[PDB]
């Protein structure tokens, strides 16, 4: 007989395959509002990736895929000092992809809602706080508008937590579509046909 | 297309073949004596199993041995209020398994290795409430040992942690080359072997 090297290259195979199921069941859950599910295959993923030492451009890309969809859940609820939509736009802005419209209007919305979902919570001082860090005329008026705890403010409604979650869904089913092809998830639906 | 129903069955699939291949992974770790490549299984294998909510009697019986043995890698270090070897105990009398020679041998040197880390860690108030706990003439000679701080008495000579953790080690391999074929770890050597 049994060779340690090669047993350990056949994990490392396995840990890639569960990387790319898991981040396939992430987008799913993420997509479909399933929280509880969502809880638990992130609590997976987290567990897996700690099994690789040594990650591929394409496995990187999927765990932060994975990160900025954890940061983008816990949105309205941590080493850092910052809060977590801060956090994803952060991993947003680093991930190797291309920054095309679709990447502009998702960073834009998570900066407003990252100030936004402060002000929900009634902390309107931490609102202040999120809008240093990001920001740190057009910053003048969203200054006073925390101020003034202009919360519903028509900016508000056109930069809102729905149109930030709808563009970051559409993006997730582009990652959805990538990956529904990897070896793992095919080969349990080819199980799941036979039957049936 | 997309049917919630089938995707929720080929996960329910795919996490099935997640288990059988980290109990393997887990299983040679063991064997192995990798101490954080066994912490990464385990804490891999524990949040794969949160992702099942129905098991069969053989899937029952794989996180029953990978509970088993992270008990019996947590010996020498918790809702119970009784110790990780008496909680070992109660799992490996619970198991849906032939009650044999190597059960029974296992059995025994885990009831009294249970006391003796105690006595090696200095606790011996602990050890009598573990010797409470388990038995709770032969008792009173183990009583008396513990009340004496007997702890290199040739009883625990012949019922040593080595013997226990080889005893242990048996039973592993057994373990590990019913499931060396599943569908995961097969198909990861596949990979492997035509690289080489
Ligand atoms: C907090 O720092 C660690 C971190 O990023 N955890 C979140 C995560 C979620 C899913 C997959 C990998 C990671
Ligand atoms: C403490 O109660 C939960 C428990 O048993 N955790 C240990 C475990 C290790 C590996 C696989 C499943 C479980």
């Amino acid at each position: 007989e049994e060779d340690a090297g090669l047993v350990a290259e056949a994990e490392a195979v396995a840990a890639g395959w569960m990387l790319d199921f898991l981040c396939l069941s992430l987008c799913r859950a993420f997509r479909d509002g399933r929280s509880e599910d969502f809880r638990r295959t992130r609590n997976s993923a987290e567990a897996i990736i700690h099994g690789l030492s040594s990650l591929t451009a394409c496995q990187l890309r999927t765990i932060y895929i994975c990160q900025f969809l954890t940061r983008i859940a816990a949105g309205k609820t941590f080493d850092e000092r910052i809060t977590p939509l801060e956090s994803a736009l952060m991993i947003w802005g680093s991930i190797e992809k291309e920054h095309d419209k679709l990447h502009e209007e998702i960073q834009n919305l998570i900066k407003i809602q990252a100030i936004a979902v402060c002000m929900e919570n009634g902390n309107f001082k931490e609102a202040e706080e999120v809008f240093e860090r990001i920001f740190g005329p057009f910053k003048s008026k969203l200054l006073m508008i925390i101020s003034q705890k202009d919360t519903f403010h028509s900016f508000f409604q056109h930069f809102s937590y729905n149109h930030m979650m709808e563009k970051i869904k559409s993006y997730v089913n582009y990652v959805l579509s990538e990956k529904s092809s990897t070896f793992l998830m095919k080969a349990a639906a080819k199980v799941v046909e036979s039957k049936r």
